[PDB]
């Protein structure tokens, strides 16, 4: 089905987010593990490997709409695990925008499908803003270091 | 252990080539499946899993040395089987010598445990070169069609 | 619910579709065991059968909305492996075709769910013509003649 | 028991021609697994281990008769899978005719175990050439490049 | 293979640092487990144990290039859970300096079968160096009475 | 509860010993085994084994008395299987002497759980020292070589 | 990955030293099972069995380099088993060396793939060292005939 061009734009869009998160969670599993915070860092892992899964079905998408998928492109770090948590949730926010942004324009084109890609994403990623507000929120009620300490194991384990 | 900048200056060069090449597998997983080599497409998924590993290990011994992996940098894509195929073989012959060289600055230099990691990433590539090589002996030898074929699915599997 | 007539006429159109689609594919199926291709025959069986239940999605839809289902009304053939695949491939682009232009009536009439029932189908049919536009697209690359053999089985088997 | 010179000095040329075949076969079966066509190269492999075996065999005989088994002494390659299987199939016919020869001299001069021993060997060979002859026909037939393909694995699998 | 004078004398100086890591580790663990840290303590008990196992690698090479094991001869202890860490960490980087001299000393001699011994006690070495750095950066961000509560256990535990 | 010094010291100049007759049995099984006498090696290092116990539980008690274990400092070796098992013998009858007077001492000055742990390990050393004088007994009487050839594998096997 | 003749030369150089190894300990298990001594024999079979599977990978490594193994080339035996042993001694000593000098130049070449390869051989060959000198030392201070005696079975066995 040869696709709208702004269409293929928008979900070349998406796939620059999509990987830009890959390579964020990629970078912040290895940070926060090294940091000792192993059981916050399998959760960043975990996300990581879902944004893998988005990126794959945009990349999917975008090939049978006849477009030319664009990876050859895709970053927030943080020093502490307020600023990575803080970090995520900035993507997230700004995926987020982009997704509602495209959903209207393939919705006013006719590409209804992809609109449908886009309201998934859509659900997803309010999804993952609820549960890292939530871990933001918990962060500042009991405070960073038992925060951290929750997210660490003890030295047998990992 | 604070490594020498050099080192650190090469395994991010190692980093670039295999986020590379993760995505350009990826890229012609999904193409190959579009055009029905769904055999060869799987091959091409696990090639691209096993990028994904390197660059893990890449990410984690840049940490340990206290530098900083760029993940914010990353394509060869090609119109048939045998191009893809071409493709994936002329990032492997760059990555074997990128890891050759540094496999010898990592030595002189006295890094001897990452002077091992370039060792066992070239053994590696030296693995993957040889099974793409002897695919493209085959399809040279029985022919582009024939070795499509052989690397497609009949309609009531894939 | 008593439904609004143009949304049951919209919902009629696509039974008739659907029927077609049914009887095309059996015969397809019967065709082209009798060919020898028989892989390529369980899968025209198979995409029948998900037709069917397409059909029965339909009708049930018409039935709640208090009208009356035609059945009552129901096909292009081909001669070889590639005319059978592009009469299923231009039956899909009709049948897409169909249930976008419904989408849009019944979202204007404020019947969601039927615009949902809508929605569902055109995503399948998007992943119907997905399916067949690579398998039209391997047979133009490794020629009609492999792609028989392919979808063909041994005679100790079928 | 003291065996007759000339006896062991048939079974010390068949081991001769045995232990070629083993050589040949092996080196045959990485050849042809270079070339990509990793079905027929494991035949090859299994071929090699039978080979193996018969040696082991003359080696024991050759002890029991109070000889010395001479394995210091030990070859056709090919460029093409038709003069891969040409080269194992003259190196077959080679062993034959030494296997009757050495059958008729051992009944001649009474020593009727080893000729048993030929005959054996004898049945075995015929048994080969009747598998090579019937793969070189069908290479015939079906033409070297199909040959060659159904003697190849998909690249997810070997 | 009777050895190097000079490599029988690095094996010898590795022996007892490996020896002295052993009683370290063994009365850490002790040491811990009264003051209530079980957790740490078990894993101090491990890393114990590994090191007996590369002490009797270097046993086992020594007699084997007919040299003298010397264990005749063997610390830092530590008065809160912050200083047994970090006189683990000190013994790491003593044993890893003397590693890497040896091996590029067995290297110049031209044993490389030992060199290979202390190349892959080098790359041991770092790995734990990895953890205990992680682990003293995880005390360092929450503090050293949250790290001690994470690797203590419950009184109806241990 | 804090311990009485001269109960203290026996506990440490038990610690000795131990740690001495740790190393000894260790270099003796890697000793026995590189001669060829897999057998006795196997006890030997079952051996060391059950006094790295008796060392674990002297700096358990140590502790406990609030005293500070001395394993800073730790032999006899052997040029044949005769001299290693009366090199063991000798650390033995060494060990059950000290062990004697602890308990006596540990008696006078009314600490009847460390005298009880010295009584247990003077039961300990008489059964080893009846394993050893049974050991040295069949050596006697069936001669050193058939005790070496009864304590040595087949080459199939070790 | 075209190799360098000379790096080819000491892969063939090896191959012929361990395909003369193959023969000489099939040689050794069926001389040694003929005398009786059945379980050093299963050893000697064992031991030409690994020498096969080096044999195989040299061969896979000069045709991944496209050079021509030369197999068409190929002996110690014994009358006592003192003197078999003795003899695969003296060829373990002799491709020691070989493998000694030829990760040498491989490492001067830069095909650090081949030196890697004969680093293994290296290791292996010294492990087998270790097995023979210890299998000697245990023959000379038991005796031969006990050291016969421990690798034979009884009659109802084998
Ligand atoms: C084009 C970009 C990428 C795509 C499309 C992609 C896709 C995928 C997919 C589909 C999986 C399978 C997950 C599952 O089975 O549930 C996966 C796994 C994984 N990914 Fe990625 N990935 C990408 C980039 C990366 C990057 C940059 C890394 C950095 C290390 C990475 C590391 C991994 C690892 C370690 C796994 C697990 C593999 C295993 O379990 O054996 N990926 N990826
Ligand atoms: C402070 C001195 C030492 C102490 C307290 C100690 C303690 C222990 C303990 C409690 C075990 C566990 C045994 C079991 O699970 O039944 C063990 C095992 C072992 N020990 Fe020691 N040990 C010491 C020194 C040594 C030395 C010098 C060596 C020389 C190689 C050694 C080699 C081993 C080995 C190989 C094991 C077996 C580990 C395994 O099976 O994975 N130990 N030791
Ligand atoms: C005197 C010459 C040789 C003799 C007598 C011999 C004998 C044997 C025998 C009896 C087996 C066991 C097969 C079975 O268990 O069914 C075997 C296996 C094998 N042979 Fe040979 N062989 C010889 C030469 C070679 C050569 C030149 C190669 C070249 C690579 C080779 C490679 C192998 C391999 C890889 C195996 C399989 C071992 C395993 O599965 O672990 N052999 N051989
Ligand atoms: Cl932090
Ligand atoms: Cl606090
Ligand atoms: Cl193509
Ligand atoms: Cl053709
Ligand atoms: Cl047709
Ligand atoms: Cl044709
Ligand atoms: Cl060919
Ligand atoms: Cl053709
Ligand atoms: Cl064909
Ligand atoms: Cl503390
Ligand atoms: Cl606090
Ligand atoms: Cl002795
Ligand atoms: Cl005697
Ligand atoms: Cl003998
Ligand atoms: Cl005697
Ligand atoms: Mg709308
Ligand atoms: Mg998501
Ligand atoms: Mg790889
Ligand atoms: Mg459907
Ligand atoms: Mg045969
Ligand atoms: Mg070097
Ligand atoms: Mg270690
Ligand atoms: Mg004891
Ligand atoms: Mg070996």
């Amino acid at each position: 089905m040869k696709g709208e061009p702004k269409v293929i734009e928008r979900l070349n869009e998406a796939l620059l987010l999509e990987l830009g998160a890959v390579n964020q969670y990629w970078l912040h599993y290895r940070l926060l593990n090294d940091w000792g915070y192993t059981r916050l860092a399998k959760k960043e892992r975990e996300e990581s490997i879902e944004e893998m899964h988005h990126a794959d079905k945009l990349i999917d998408r975008i090939i049978f709409l006849e477009g030319f998928p664009n990876l050859q492109t895709v970053l927030r770090i943080g020093q502490n695990v307020k600023e990575v948590l803080e970090a995520d949730l900035k993507g997230e926010y700004d995926a987020r925008a982009s997704y509602k942004e495209s959903r209207e324009i393939c919705d006013k084109l006719g590409d209804y499908v992809s609109k449908q890609l886009f309201d998934e994403l859509l659900a997803d990623e309010e999804g993952h803003i609820d549960f890292l507000e939530t871990q933001l929120d918990l962060l500042a009620k009991i405070g960073g270091e038992r925060y951290g300490q929750l997210n660490a194991a003890p030295a047998d384990e990992a």
